[PDB]
């Protein structure tokens, strides 16, 4: 029963990282508490490096995933910054791919993985300890008794591994305005260009395809305007409002919103660990940061982390370096690139009403 990594958690970081230390032949147990069976929508550069590496790149277009490399922005009404990713670097472009698209893909090719062993609707029960504090044993709900080399946190926001493992508490500094998502028909202005818009009020409006035949409309307002905004379910408080700040060439896309019924709330946090890891123990993704969703970099920056974990833990698992040695190496890796976003998503969230601040903060 001796295994190389437990990862607790199979969501887009975890699946990412199982698949790549699979990839290597190392033997894997992941733990999901939900049956096999919504999140972000967003591969920047660093992200589609490692989807590409793990040979998935074609699969992600195939399946509906978007090449872009164009953004507008604009603040009460009038168009404050165009952004153009590739105009110096081919290679600057993004996708758009929903999170679980792309984690539907990854789990079919863990399928194939001879050493992954995917066990869903199934929790960590109790660990055991070894004289120099590394989990040495993992007993699990289902009566399954495990001893891995090294534990991984992939279980989210509210990781069982950061409070219960590690016993780590985090702060919480919650926002007075939430973010809330909701899918719709596809407008010719959507399907040709990603448009952000932004008010002097605090609205933001945020619409861009997904897949092959809907649109995301993202949309923030402060808490007590969201609420009546969306307690009209037939959508006409929204559209107005929308339509006080979102101008003509969006103006179809502002039709689309045939009601609210269907927004979906999403989470907003702001954390960046101190420590990613202790003893035989390390976390990725929502584990260990939460950046404002604002930024889209959610799913983004747990895939970055899985690849960087997986170069790691492979060096470890090898022999090639003492686990402390490699996890130290994951930290130094991943914190800068990791604090970056989150100071940048608290910039923008905070920025949106003054103009200049906002446009100030892009600009970096
Ligand atoms: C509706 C919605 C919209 C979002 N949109 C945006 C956005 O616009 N911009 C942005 O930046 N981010 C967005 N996100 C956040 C983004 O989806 C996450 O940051 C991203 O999924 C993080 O990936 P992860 O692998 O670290 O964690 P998750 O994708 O949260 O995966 C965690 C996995 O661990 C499992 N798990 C948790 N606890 C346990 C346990 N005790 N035992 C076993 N399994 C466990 C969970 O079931 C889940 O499968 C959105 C999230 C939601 C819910």
């Amino acid at each position: 029963n001796h295994i190389d990594v437990l990862i607790n958690g199979c969501g887009i970081g975890g699946a990412m990282l199982a698949y790549l230390l699979g990839r290597q032949g190392h033997r894997v147990v992941v733990v999901e508490q939900a049956r096999r069976e919504n999140g972000a929508d967003l591969l920047k550069p660093a992200g589609i490096r490692v989807v590409e590496a793990a040979g998935l790149l074609a699969e992600v277009t195939r399946r509906g995933g978007r090449v872009r490399h164009e953004l507008e922005v604009y603040h009460d009404g009038e168009l404050l910054r165009y952004f153009n990713y590739s105009s110096v670097d081919a290679r600057g472009y993004f996708i758009l791919m929903p999170c679980e698209s792309l984690r539907r893909l990854v789990l079919e090719k863990i399928d194939g993985e001879a050493t992954v062993e995917m066990l869903f609707e199934t929790r960590i029960e109790a660990v055991q300890r070894d004289e120099r504090h590394a989990i040495d044993q993992v007993r699990l709900n289902d009566g399954r008794v495990l001893r891995p080399r090294v534990v991984v946190g992939a279980d989210g926001i509210a990781s069982y591994v950061r409070r219960r493992l590690l016993d780590i508490d985090v702060e919480r500094r919650p926002y007075p305005s939430p973010m809330l998502v909701g899918t719709f028909a596809l407008a010719p202005c959507v399907a040709e260009r990603n448009r952000l818009y932004v008010d002097s009020q605090g609205g933001l409006a945020y619409f861009y395809p997904i897949g092959f035949d809907r649109a995301r409309l993202v949309v923030s307002f402060p808490r007590e305007e969201a609420r009546e905004l969306m307690a009209d379910t037939r959508g006409e408080s929204l559209r107005r409002r929308l339509q006080r700040f979102v101008g003509d060439e969006s103006a179809e896309a502002i039709a689309a919103v045939t009601g609210t019924s269907r927004f979906k709330g999403i989470p907003i946090g702001y954390l960046n660990l101190d420590r990613y890891w202790a003893d035989n123990v390390a976390m990725l993704g929502d584990a260990i940061h939460n950046v404002h969703p604002i930024t889209g970099q959610g799913m983004n920056l747990a895939i970055e982390d899985a690849s960087a974990l997986a170069d790691a833990l492979d060096l470890a698992l090898r022999d090639a370096c003492a686990l402390e040695d490699a996890l130290a190496g994951y930290q130094a890796e991943r914190f800068p690139v990791n604090q970056a976003i989150v100071s940048y998503g608290h910039a923008l969230a905070t920025s949106l009403e003054d103009r200049q601040r906002f446009a100030g903060v892009f600009d970096t």
